[PDB]
């Protein structure tokens, strides 16, 4: 269990840590790494019965396996801790997957996999917001290694900041319409590190202004 | 956790079997407990450190969410145990930010560059899974050095394996020291492969040519 509380300052203290920068609670610990592991058991459930391209044995269709492995796709940096978490208790489910990772802002860094054609490939990405990152990251993958199909799974949905049409096909959390930070979500690099997500306190977007 | 072999030899951990595995380097208990101790380490070294203000364009100041501790996590291999590294740092209340490059042997090249610009005078830290001939990591600590002039560079390795030596180098930390041997799981893999594994393992020599084709 989490112990949730505030200190005399108003602040938010969970498991006697003090978070001086965040609004509100929306998830502790425990309650994501059970919706991460519960989506991980959804992804294997799912895949590990298709077949795709066999570029292990000369071809032509073979089911996925440890020689056709599960094409997964990490977009840097916001999805590392999730995606670290996230293929261990795929492992765990015993999915067959491979692990790349291609870096937005603009592209900073391409995959380094170049034969995707005819495979199942995964993004595994932080939060669907806008819409419009997974669209750029999405077109790019399909027009440029043609996979068999293309399929997302995010961490985090907030569902009322759409301004394009995106929905994933795997969702771990749904979180408030607000500025999430936490678990992978930063305000310029900071607080990627808690084992939390929280709701940050209006403005405070704003507190780190110097370019790291 | 429970580690035997079945009636094939196989190793089994937890119930689960790895027959690619010669023998178990570490559970994911002693790894992770590892890890933890040098978190404590490492926020015990750098907590009471200054360098360059980059937020009040003052001189110096002391490390803080406003001066943060910069970590360059070396790709892939290195993804899972930062993962992990980062969150016992911030148990212990060390401010930091991580940024990540990837190289690659032919000789070294650079095949990702970090993205951060104000390295000058800062504490930078190194996150790499495995030191064993010191190449990579003379090539990695010789190029930040040069190009971005930080006020201190030093390197934490999940592994060492110290009879892997070609060439001199000694991480400041180090979580786990591996045989001489060909190790797997928690980042360490054979073409992509047993990154997932929660476990550290040797591979059979025969296994490390199971699956040519490049990805
Ligand atoms: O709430 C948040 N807290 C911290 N960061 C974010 C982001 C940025 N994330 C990138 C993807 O890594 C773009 C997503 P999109 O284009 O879909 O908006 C959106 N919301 C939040
Ligand atoms: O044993 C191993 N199992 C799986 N991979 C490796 C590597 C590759 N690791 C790089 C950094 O990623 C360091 C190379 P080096 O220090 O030799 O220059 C060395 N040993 C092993």
């Amino acid at each position: 269990v989490h112990v949730v509380s505030r200190n005399a300052e108003g602040v938010i203290v969970v498991d006697g840590k003090a978070y001086p920068m965040a609004e509100e609670l929306v998830a502790t610990e425990s309650v994501i790494q059970r919706s991460i592991k519960a989506v991980a058991k959804q992804i294997a459930d799912f895949y590990r019965p298709l077949s795709h391209r066999d570029t292990h044995g000369g071809g032509g269709v073979a089911p996925i396996s440890d020689e056709n492995p599960l094409i997964i796709i990490s977009v840097l940096k916001g999805s590392y801790i999730f995606t670290a978490d996230m293929v261990r208790y795929l492992g765990d489910y015993g999915l067959p997957h491979v692990v790349d990772f291609l870096r937005v802002a603009q592209l900073l860094a391409e995959t380094q996999f170049k034969a995707l054609r005819g495979k199942h490939v995964l993004i595994l990405e932080d939060i669907v917001d806008s819409g419009k990152t997974l669209r750029y990251i999405l077109d790019k993958v399909q027009r440029e290694h043609q996979p068999a199909t293309l399929k997302v799974c995010v961490l985090a949905d907030k569902p009322g900041g759409r301004r394009v049409t995106m929905q994933p096909d795997f969702v771990c959390l749904t979180v408030p319409n607000k500025y999430v930070i936490g678990y992978g979500f930063e305000v310029n690099d900071r607080f990627r590190c808690f084992r939390h997500i929280f709701t940050l306190r209006p403005g405070e977007a704003r507190r780190y202004p110097a370019h790291l």
